[PDB]
Formats: structure tokens, C-alpha cells, sequence
């Protein structure tokens, strides 16, 4: 394929995020940068920090322009602060272009950088609406599309377990997937917001009002590890997953992520755990499709023992389809056509009895009733 040089341009550690090399300034300064479809700022470590091997040195970059305004990104659960500027940015294993992008130079942070993650910054790939300090700060990808002829599309193949993957910028690599691509509309351009219309555990409908699946939003977020579900959905899903996997018993805290369970090397009974199906709104009236994930996806590896964390968790800010979901699939962020495509990944981690799937079409009525207003 023509996109060959962008294949396998992602690295990472399990549960710690996928990152791509980005080259900033003049002369060149290359950093490892977290690929995050759940935020909208391009920001880099710019001062020494215990968890950073390298950082951005603005004084050494002749093309760096100070924007003379501070920037702060808040969280649950930590934060970072820095200075706004612009500089020249290229992706050596991405598109053959160089753009002047907004860059936040991180000078202080709390619980942002992860010990041993090997990334030194973050690439916010979502829309300007959620950018800090506000929506006037053009996100990187917006700059890329405005300044170059790179098509308004990227795609992600995240390969789970030391992890790897591909970010194809400007197109779709057909070697990265099998079968067909199925598209769900981007409801609104802020986060990558989608609509979930039905949930099944081992083919059994969870039978909740579909509004609950998308309260108060459902997003596709490459920077979040887990499948995160609204409290009511989480509880019903856990109750159903428990009942489906009853050939073995697990402590209550396992389902809450407070306890881990370990198996002797290569003896994890994947077969005892159910498959989970998320149905997404399709592109045609009353039409949906489903993506199916294996226990290999939602049980994350954390001696001769393999330890696993239950990687479905509770959320009070909507559903978050994180890496747990994305790792089964080749995921197309077709910004040009306001839609997200899903196909079975060529690097899909499966066993000999079951496989991750993207299947359709299905008939689902009143799907418009499922969205939060
Ligand atoms: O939710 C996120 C991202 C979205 N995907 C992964 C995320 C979610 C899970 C946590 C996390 C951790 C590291 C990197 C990414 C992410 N944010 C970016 C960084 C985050 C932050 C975290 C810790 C300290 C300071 C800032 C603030 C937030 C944010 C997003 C959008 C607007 C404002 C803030």
C-alpha cells in the first residue's frame, strides 16, 4: 500500500498510552507524544520532570514564537500548566509535511506524566470546542488540514499486548483491516461523540433504555485505557457479565478494579468470559451495526503468573470507548464526512474459538431517541 511508511509508527506500554514521534522546532527536537482523540491540545513537557527522559527546549528553537499567554488543563485528578506558543512541527513517520502549530510548553504538572510511559507530551486530536484556554486555540490537526493538502481523515490501528500500532494520517491502509468498514455518525464535533443504541452480553440484550448508554455522551477516546460506562449501565453490565461467567467465582472488588486476579502462564480461561456487543447508530435510517469485543480486550494484563485487571469501569461523564474497545479494530476518524468507521483489525488479538467482530446491518428503530440533549 501507498501508506506503508506510516505503518507501525506507534509504540507504548500496556495501559499507559500509545505515542508517536513528533519533531518540533529548529534545529529538530523529537519527542514521544501521546495520541489522544479525547482532547484537543498539543502540549509537550518543556522543563525537567522526574518521569521525563527528554523535554522541549524553546530557547534552542529559532522558529519558536511565544504567544504570551498561559494555559492550564484541569482534571479529576491532577492538572498541567504551561505557556502558549507556535513552532514548526512534523511527524517523521506520518505525513510528508511541516506545519506551524500551536504548542503548549508544559512547565509544571500534577499527576499528568506517567512513570515509565516513555511519552513526553500529548497530541489532542479532537475538535477546538474542547481546547484550552478556549476554542480559538486551533488544534494541531486543524492546522494540518488548513496549511497542507493532507485529506481531513486519520485512522488508528491500536495493537494490544509493550504495545505497537499505526496512525495513518490522510487516508486508510487496507492492509490494517479485514472485512468491511462500518460507519457511525459523529453526532457533534467536540469530542468524537457517537450514539450507542443497544448493548449485549453473550448475545443477550442488557435491556436498558438506550438513553442511559449515552448519558451524558458516548465518545471514542484513544487516550483512555478502559471501556467506561455510566453508573447505571456499569452496574447492569457487571451483573450480566458475572452471571455469564459463573463457571468461576471472583471477588466483588475485581469487577470494581480494586482487585486483580492472576493465572499461571497461559492458563487464563478466556472461554469462561462473555463477549460484549455494542450496537452503534448507522448511516441509514433505522440501520445499525455492532462491534463485538472479547475478554482478551476487557481483561488487561497488568513471575510465572499473568495478572489481569477488569478494564470496564464506572464513569459519571458518559460512555468512554477507550483502548479496550479500539484494540479489536481498525478505527477511521473520517472528519471530512463527520463519521467514524470500524473494521476488524489485522492485528486483532484472539483465540481459536472466538474473534472480535464488526457485523451488520441490523434494524434498530427510534435510534434518534438514544441521544442526550
Ligand atoms: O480527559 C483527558 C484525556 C482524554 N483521553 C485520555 C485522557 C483522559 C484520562 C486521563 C488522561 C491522562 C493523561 C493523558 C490523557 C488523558 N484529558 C487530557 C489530559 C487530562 C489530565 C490528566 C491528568 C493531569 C492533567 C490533565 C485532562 C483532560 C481534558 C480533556 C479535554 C479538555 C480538558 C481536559
Amino acid at each position: 500500500g501507498s501508506f506503508v511508511e506510516m505503518v507501525d509508527n506507534l509504540r507504548g506500554k500496556s495501559g499507559q498510552g500509545y505515542y508517536v514521534e513528533m519533531t518540533v522546532g529548529s534545529p529538530p527536537q523529537t519527542l514521544n507524544i501521546l495520541v489522544d482523540t479525547g482532547s484537543s491540545n498539543f502540549a509537550v513537557g518543556a522543563a525537567p520532570h522526574p518521569f521525563l527522559h527528554r523535554y522541549y527546549q524553546r530557547q534552542l528553537s529559532s522558529t519558536y514564537r511565544d504567544l504570551r499567554k498561559g494555559v492550564y488543563v484541569p482534571y479529576t485528578q491532577g492538572k498541567w500548566e504551561g505557556e502558549l506558543g507556535t513552532d514548526l512541527v512534523s511527524i517523521p513517520h506520518g505525513p510528508n509535511v511541516t506545519v506551524r502549530a500551536n504548542i503548549a510548553a508544559i512547565t509544571e504538572s500534577d499527576k499528568f506524566f506517567i512513570n515509565g510511559s516513555n511519552w513526553e507530551g500529548i497530541l489532542g486530536l479532537a475538535y477546538a470546542e474542547i481546547a484550552r484556554p478556549d476554542d480559538s486555540l486551533e488544534p494541531f490537526f486543524d492546522s494540518l488540514v488548513k496549511q497542507t493538502h493532507v485529506p481531513n481523515l486519520f485512522s488508528l490501528q491500536l495493537c494490544g499486548a509493550s504495545v505497537g500500532g499505526s496512525m495513518i494520517i490522510g487516508g486508510i491502509d487496507h492492509s490494517l483491516y479485514t472485512g468491511s468498514l462500518w460507519y457511525t455518525p459523529i453526532r457533534r464535533e467536540w469530542y468524537y461523540e457517537v450514539i450507542i443504541v443497544r448493548v449485549e452480553i453473550n448475545g443477550q440484550d442488557l435491556k436498558m433504555d438506550c438513553k442511559e448508554y449515552n448519558y451524558d455522551k458516548s465518545i471514542v477516546d484513544s487516550g483512555t485505557t478502559n471501556l467506561r460506562l455510566p453508573k447505571k449501565v456499569f452496574e447492569a453490565a457487571v451483573k450480566s457479565i458475572k452471571a455469564a461467567s459463573s463457571t468461576e467465582k471472583f471477588p466483588d472488588g475485581f469487577w470494581l478494579g480494586e482487585q486483580l486476579v492472576c493465572w499461571q502462564a497461559g492458563t487464563t480461561p478466556w472461554n469462561i468470559f462473555p463477549v460484549i456487543s455494542l450496537y452503534l447508530m448507522g448511516e441509514v435510517t433505522n440501520q445499525s451495526f455492532r462491534i463485538t469485543i472479547l475478554p482478551q480486550q476487557y481483561l488487561r494484563p497488568v513471575s510465572q503468573d499473568d495478572c489481569y485487571k477488569f478494564a470496564i469501569s464506572q464513569s459519571s461523564t458518559g460512555t468512554v470507548m477507550g483502548a479496550v474497545i479500539m484494540e479489536g479494530f481498525y478505527v477511521v476518524f473520517d472528519r471530512a464526512r463527520k463519521r467514524i468507521g470500524f473494521a476488524v483489525s489485522a492485528c486483532h488479538v484472539h483465540d481459536e474459538f472466538r474473534t472480535a467482530a464488526v457485523e451488520g446491518p441490523f434494524v434498530t428503530l427510534d435510534m434518534e431517541d438514544c441521544g442526550y440533549n
